């Protein structure tokens, strides 16, 4: 009942999410990761079903809590007079989407039709348990190396899924839609859908499309790699301009582009070195 029955080790990162280190449960050497998030930068508070004020981040976290290795698994938490102590799940080895994509670029296709449908089966999972993420991007998804998994992170931006209009974002701005940037307003699914077509590309182009709110606006999308027409097909309709043009989730996993998915297993074997 306290913080020692963790062997911390290095730091593994630190940002607008806190600081999170390399950790070994002493319980029985299994690998976790330990977020610490201090209590007056915490944006969004939540309460935990018993009646007790947590960081929006751990009921969400518990909400998706199961057997699906799509999304990382919230193990234990602490509180602490000024911070909170997550203590998460640690798949190793593991490398972050982002650096992967700086090590090797733009992605061949087959991979990132492997990666972008692991993505969508771990969103479609998340909104099944009334949680939306929000901060859907590179950084935020973990590989598996070995297994050639993906697992989402961070659900410090995420919020209660609704149907109603959301009028608070605090992700990250060059991944956040046209009708955020212009009306300060979204609905939760097309959002993510958005954030999903700016990741889709990203990963076969090696790279994010807008980098100024006049090209988020504007919704032009010009390819700088060679990239198949189906694949562009599926980034466009994910970045429409309008919401309501957008793709369901069932629509995009339905796309020419997406069947045929290798499985994990494979992923690694073909693409990972594993
Ligand atoms: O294992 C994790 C983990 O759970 C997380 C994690 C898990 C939950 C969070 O909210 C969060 O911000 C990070 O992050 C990282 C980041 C790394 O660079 C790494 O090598 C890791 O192994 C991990």
């Amino acid at each position: 009942p306290l913080e020692s029955q963790y062997q911390v080790g290095p730091l593994l990162g630190s940002g607008g999410f806190g600081s999170v280190y390399s950790g070994i449960r002493v319980s029985d050497n299994l690998p976790v990761a330990i977020k610490h998030v201090e209590k007056d930068r915490i944006s969004d508070w939540g309460e935990l079903p018993n009646g007790t004020r947590v960081p929006m981040e751990v009921v969400l976290l518990k909400k998706v809590s199961s057997g699906f290795s799509g999304v990382i698994r919230l193990l234990d938490w602490f509180e602490r007079p000024d911070s909170f102590v997550l203590i998460l799940e640690r798949p190793e080895p593991v490398q972050d989407l982002f650096d992967f994509i700086t090590e090797r670029g733009a992605l061949q296709e087959e991979l990132a039709r492997s990666f972008f449908w692991q993505v969508l089966e771990a969103v479609r999972h998340c909104h099944n348990c009334g949680v939306l993420h929000r901060d859907i991007k590179d950084e935020n998804i973990l590989i598996d190396l070995n297994r050639g998994e993906l697992k989402l992170i961070d659900f410090g931006s995420g919020a209660l899924l609704k149907d109603t209009v959301y009028t608070d974002f605090d992700g990250t701005r060059v991944y956040s839609p046209p009708e955020w940037i212009r009306y300060h307003r979204y609905h939760g699914r097309s959002a993510a859908v958005w954030s999903l077509g700016i990741l889709l590309y990203d990963m076969v182009c090696g790279d994010i499309p807008f980098e100024h709110d006049e090209e988020i606006i504007r919704g032009q999308v010009f390819f700088r790699q060679r990239v198949s027409s189906e694949c562009q097909h599926l980034i466009r309709w994910c970045l429409a301009l309008r919401p309501s043009d957008r793709p369901t989730f069932e629509e995009i996993q339905n796309h020419p582009w997406m069947q045929d998915v290798l499985l994990p297993q494979e992923t690694a074997e073909i693409h990972l070195h594993s």
